[PDB]
């Protein structure tokens, strides 16, 4: 409805900021949009990208996810949560993609990228699945500098939703690969604040969040299974315009709401 978008709009207005959302409703296969062809800095978001690259590597070497990766101090980077309880041990690839989609460990997803050949190489992925405006460009943690305008590490919101779907309820992942994605996101230990804040509390969500902690930059993509209805897909960015911007989850919270409210 032009009600949705007007209210996107102020949304946006009052933020003080720039929003992206991207809403499909597979019960109908609509699409809610608002800046949804613009590119955003991803942040942690990237995450769901390079663990799905590496369960789609795994469909053809039964043991990927059980190999054991070195954690070094060296590898240590900005926020590792759960990589640092474990330097001088190994991790598995499956701790790994769990550590960087339930916490968003640093290590976790650096070591997720190492493993398919780098930046580059979870890009590679994304153009196989169709996804065209995906880029990641960089590592952790120079991924989150956010600056406005620079197209490295963007994507935008209507491919990462149509990109999600496609992951979590399509079929780019076989069956087991797609239910380990599925179970990880919904697993999300940090994403209460966000999306999930502007659904009713009954609705299931798997989700990955991501604040680059720069030009207070704060993005949620999720799926969504609301009570007894047809599941979503949801995608919200946000980045403002200062440098030192707090981040503002709330405002991903209001856009959920609004792009869901009567559902
Ligand atoms: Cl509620």
């Amino acid at each position: 409805t032009a009600d949705v978008q007007q209210k996107l709009a102020e949304l946006e207005r009052q933020s003080g900021g720039r929003l992206g959302v991207a809403l499909i409703n597979t019960a109908d296969n609509s699409q809610i949009l608002y800046r949804a062809d613009e590119r955003f800095a991803m942040c942690s978001t990237s995450k769901v990208m390079a663990a799905a690259a590496v369960l789609k590597k795994s469909e053809s070497e039964p043991n990927l996810l059980n190999q054991r990766v070195e954690i070094k101090k060296s590898d240590l980077v900005n926020y590792n949560p759960i990589a640092e309880k474990h330097v001088n041990g190994t991790m598995s690839l499956a701790e790994l993609s769990a550590a960087a989609l339930q916490y968003s460990d640093n290590v976790a997803m650096n070591k997720l990228i190492a493993h398919v050949g780098g930046p580059a190489s979870v890009t590679a992925f994304a153009r196989q699945l169709g996804d065209e405006t995906f880029r990641l460009d960089r590592t952790e943690p120079t991924l989150n500098t956010a600056i406005p305008g620079d197209p490295r590490d963007t994507t935008s919101p209507r491919a990462m939703a149509q990109t999600l779907r496609n992951l979590t309820l399509g079929k780019a992942l076989g069956d087991s690969q797609r239910a380990q994605l599925v179970t990880w996101m919904k697993g999300n230990t940090t994403g209460a604040a966000s999306i999930q804040a502007g659904l009713p509390a009954s609705w299931v969500v798997g989700d990955k969040t991501g604040s680059c902690g720069a030009y207070g930059t704060t993005n949620d993509i999720a799926v969504i299974w609301p009570k007894d209805r047809a599941p979503l897909i949801l995608v919200t960015y946000f980045t403002q315009p200062q440098p030192k911007a707090e981040s503002r989850r709330d405002v991903l919270a209001s856009a959920a709401k609004i792009v869901t409210d009567g559902l």
